[PDB]
């Protein structure tokens, strides 16, 4: 399937144990896709002071369309030193590995895979 229905655990930035996916744009996009498939991917909602507490490169989910079955359609964009790799809509949040942190909520998404 070109799209996969996922429910992403929403984590508080200060609970996150593993604060990024890796060390290159290609690696973080790779790792993010693997974690999304394996159900080991969390989402941190971006507010003032969040991103400086996470590791670059960042992986964002961005709205790719204006929402089947409640699931917002999203795609991945990475960022490193203010340059983004990809083009998409509004940020739903930043992806991080999930290693058993308790979420505050779930974000239903349809991921272009």
């Amino acid at each position: 399937k070109t799209h996969v229905q996922l429910s992403l655990p929403v984590l508080q930035v200060r609970d996150v144990l593993v604060r990024g996916f890796g060390d290159s744009v290609e690696e973080v996009l790779s790792e993010a896709r693997q974690h999304l498939k394996d159900g080991t991917c969390g989402l941190v909602e971006v507010e003032k002071g969040v991103l400086p507490q996470l590791e670059q490169p960042y992986v964002f989910i961005k709205r790719s369309d204006a929402a089947p079955h409640g699931h917002v359609m999203v795609e991945l964009v990475a960022e490193l030193e203010g340059i983004q790799y990809g083009r998409s809509g509004e940020t739903l949040g930043v992806l991080v590995p999930h290693v058993g942190e308790i979420p505050v909520a779930y974000r239903k998404v349809l991921l272009r895979k």
